[PDB]
């Protein structure tokens, strides 16, 4: 189980996930594929933003307003997917907005990153508008804009199923060190679950790149990163842009 991990690994075995861990795959799975915008086909119905939106220094109106309108269903399909994870519901409402507010961003990013276009070298928004390295970063985001390009080039060759970025997901949403949670304990006992089920999983898809587990985890940090980088972006931005432009779940969620 948790302990037994040892010894099968130390002689040279992989576990795949158990049946418990199955079920807790299936669920994660079916809660990620449910809240997440579009499905399977996410990129014939896609709008390119005009060439001239982007502005091709202050935060540009236009891209700022046109990426705010569409924030609001991207910060709930976040909550929705967290509202289908029963570990999630065994918490109290003080933590709960914790864990909401910490991984926001983290999980909007990893979204929007792995259904990176290297095609037309674009990410997609709310499985609709398929922004520009420059329209992205002029529209708020500044560097952050370079940090989820960057992931979402790299991810291409992780080849991630939508099993694989739930559990990334999951994994960042129960993270015991946000700053005031009560049930720190239970909340790590829970990432513990999924990290164990992740690898798990892993070793079933058997990735043909080397220490896939080990580099998966460092994109972890890196999207911890680009939340945390986020939040002071959005503090450049409170000091520019205009309340009356701030949807109000944007503010809730963010300050
Ligand atoms: O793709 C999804 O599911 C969700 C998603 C939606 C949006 I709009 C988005 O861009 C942001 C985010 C924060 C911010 O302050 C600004 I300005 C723009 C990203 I990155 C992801
Ligand atoms: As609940
Ligand atoms: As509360
Ligand atoms: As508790
Ligand atoms: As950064
Ligand atoms: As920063
Ligand atoms: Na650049």
């Amino acid at each position: 189980a948790s302990a037994a991990e040892e010894l099968q690994k130390s002689i040279g075995h992989k576990p795949e996930p158990t049946d418990e861990e199955w079920e807790l795959i299936k669920t994660v799975t079916e809660a990620h594929v449910a809240t997440n915008a579009q499905g399977s086909h996410w990129k014939q119905k896609r709008k390119f933003l005009p060439e001239d939106i982007g502005q091709a220094g202050k935060v540009d109106l236009e891209a700022f307003s046109h990426f705010t309108k569409i924030i609001t269903p991207a910060i709930t399909r976040v909550v929705d997917f967290a509202k289908k994870l029963p570990m999630f519901c065994e918490l109290p409402c003080e933590d709960q907005i914790i864990l909401l507010k910490g991984c926001c961003m983290e999980i909007m990013s990893l979204r929007t990153a792995v259904r990176y276009e290297p095609e037309s070298e674009t990410l997609t928004l709310n499985g609709e508008m398929a922004v520009t390295r420059g329209q992205l970063k002029n529209g708020g985001l500044g560097v952050v804009s370079d940090a989820i390009f960057d992931l979402g080039m790299s991810l291409s060759s992780f080849n991630l199923d939508d099993t694989e970025v739930a559990l990334l997901q999951a994994v960042l949403l129960m993270s015991s060190d946000r700053p005031g949670l009560a049930c720190v304990e239970r909340i790590e006992k829970y990432q513990d679950s999924f990290l164990l089920a992740f690898e798990h999983y892993i070793n079933y898809r058997k990735h043909h790149v080397t220490h896939f587990w080990p580099k998966l985890l460092m994109k972890v940090t890196d999207l911890r990163m680009i939340g945390a980088c986020h939040a002071s972006r959005f503090l450049h931005m409170k000091v520019e842009c205009p309340t009356e432009l701030f949807p109000p779940l944007f503010l809730e969620v963010f300050e």
